[PDB]
């Protein structure tokens, strides 16, 4: 996991508004979320893994161990099973509630972390750069 730790800032997304309806997410949650370009700390401690995301909008904070289930309330207020897992190199974060699932996997390309984001029909992906 170590070549995902530091500080990552959004550059690029595409379809974040598709996504969020698709969660439900109400319209005017909607506007800022499409103009808010968050940070997202990823930090280890031993085989704890801390994931951080910020922004003028909302805060989250996870702490995990990879391969073991935890109970996570996201952003948008849903109330989940989670697992994280390194797939391929990839980290895949899935989260299931009501019979329902989505993926949130990060993977390096080209130094950069495209995060993908999938629920329904819809795929979101976001670009972030490492903040030195
Ligand atoms: C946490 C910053 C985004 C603000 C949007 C809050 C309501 C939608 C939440 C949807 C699930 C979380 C999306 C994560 C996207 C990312 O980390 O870039």
């Amino acid at each position: 996991v170590d070549a995902f730790l530091g500080t990552w800032k959004l550059v690029d997304s595409k379809n974040v508004d598709d996504y969020m309806k698709s969660l439900g997410v109400g319209f005017a949650t909607r506007q800022v979320a499409s103009m808010t370009k968050p940070t997202t700390i990823i930090e280890k401690n031993g085989d704890i893994l801390t994931l951080k995301t910020h922004s003028t909008f909302k805060n989250t904070e996870i702490s995990f161990k990879l391969g073991v289930e935890f109970d996570e309330t996201t952003a948008d207020d849903r109330k989940v099973k989670s697992i994280v897992t390194l797939d391929g190199g990839k980290l895949v974060h899935l989260q299931k509630w009501d019979g329902q699932e989505t993926t949130l996997v990060r993977e390096l390309i080209d130094g950069k972390l495209i995060l993908t984001l999938t629920h329904g029909t819809a795929v979101c992906t976001r670009t972030y750069e490492k903040e030195a």
